[PDB]
């Protein structure tokens, strides 16, 4: 996994927030950041996987209320 940190660490700012938008919906627009900052996103398959990588602590941690 080589890809913009800034992107990476973008779709994890949103995953983390209260919001919590849909992983497909938020996924696309990413893409739509990707383009303006040009970040190589990996497959939308190995980004979920690792974000189960976290830990089940994780998703508690956005809507921790």
């Amino acid at each position: 996994s080589e890809f913009d940190e800034d992107a990476w660490q973008f779709l994890i700012a949103d995953y983390l927030r209260p919001e919590k938008p849909a992983f497909r919906k938020c996924y696309e627009r990413l893409e739509l950041a990707a383009r303006e900052h040009g970040w190589s996103i990996p497959s939308r398959a190995t980004a979920f996987r690792r974000i189960q990588q976290l830990d089940e602590a994780m998703v508690v941690a956005c809507r921790e209320g």
